[PDB]
């Protein structure tokens, strides 16, 4: 129950994979795709990439980002990342998914973003939940993008 504060946001959704192991305590996100993504190009559509962090107690510990897609609103990636957690800390981390329109010149916008983990709710809780009860199965799920002031509030 609860959560869900990006539905009537209208910003998109994305799609992708949580792993965890936690012998290894390695952490896979795969970023399969997102879907009905806002327009961020005048005259145009978007020309979106994803950026995935790493974070604890409002520090970004790490970042890493997929490649760019171009003039597209269902962009399709299939680009995995791992980030290395140890058991004794994964129940207090956050992974951050941010879908950006990329600007050749100027700040890249945010379209919208979620996260998964400590303090996670509703669709976001569940899903890494759903991770941490089955470890070394990837499970895949859609969640709705919310505005990144709404988000970033949650995360600071
Ligand atoms: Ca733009
Ligand atoms: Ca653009």
């Amino acid at each position: 129950s609860g959560g869900g504060g990006g539905i009537l946001e209208k910003l998109g959704d994305i799609c992708f994979s949580l792993r965890y192991v936690p012998t290894a305590g390695k952490l896979t996100v795969v970023i399969l795709e997102a879907k009905n993504l806002k327009k961020m190009d005048v005259g145009g559509l978007s020309d979106p990439y994803v950026k995935i962090h790493l974070m604890q107690n409002g520090k970004r510990l790490k970042k890493k980002k997929t490649t760019i897609k171009k003039n597209t609103l269902n962009p399709y990636y299939n680009e995995s990342f791992s980030f290395e957690v140890p058991f004794e800390q994964i129940q207090k981390v956050q992974v951050v998914v941010t879908v950006l329109d990329y600007d050749k010149i100027g700040k890249n916008d945010a379209i919208g973003k979620v996260f998964v983990g400590y303090n996670s709710t509703g669709a976001e809780l569940r899903h890494w939940s759903d991770m941490l009860a089955n470890p070394r199965r990837p499970i895949a799920q859609w969640h709705t993008l919310q505005v990144e002031e709404e988000v970033d509030a949650m995360l600071a």
